[PDB]
């Protein structure tokens, strides 16, 4: 439902990042057993993993949007491969009714 | 000044750790504003804080090494907070004479 997601690296204080062990069990022991799609209207949490957090908003205000757990598991793999202070990555994707504005970050 | 439109991503995040918004317009009108200066990015760098709010970059593209102008920041910190789970940031990809021509730098406006 959601392709050509941009990849933005989010900068912060140093401390400030989650634990990249907590953004693996997000993404492979929470998200991956999620067999579901998430309806954005809003900032929503996804899901979390102590100090990991998935979450997501609509760009245009007044929209909705669709965004599947397997789209998630692609952002997360993809923004943990790009990630070596950083405290996030942020991206832009187009989904089913509409552009949704997600957040790999701490919780 | 050194950095061409750039583009802006609503960053998303618990309830409680948005910056103070009065923090984001003293780190932009009382800091940025008064830095007559340029930074080069190479890497993870803090630009300003104030208080909760800061404004950060680093480089797409490690190895790559690019100038941000406080006229860029105090545009993207603008138009930040014109645009502005509860929203805690914005960040954006823009494209900076690489001080290749070009060097693209992910900034960040958020919590300190």
């Amino acid at each position: 439902n959601c392709d050509g997601s941009t990849f933005v690296p989010v900068t912060g204080s140093a401390g400030n990042a989650p634990s990249k062990w907590d953004c693996q069990l997000l993404r492979d022991g929470y998200i991956a057993k999620q067999n579901k799609s998430w309806l954005i209207s809003g900032p929503r949490i996804i899901g979390t993993v102590r100090t990991c957090q998935f979450s997501a908003t609509v760009d245009v205000s007044g929209t909705a949007g669709w965004i599947g757990r397997d789209d998630i598991m692609d952002l997360m793999k993809d923004s943990l491969n790009l990630w070596k202070m950083q405290v996030g990555e942020s991206g832009d994707v187009n989904c089913v009714a509409v552009r949704i504005a997600w957040t790999l970050g701490h919780s």
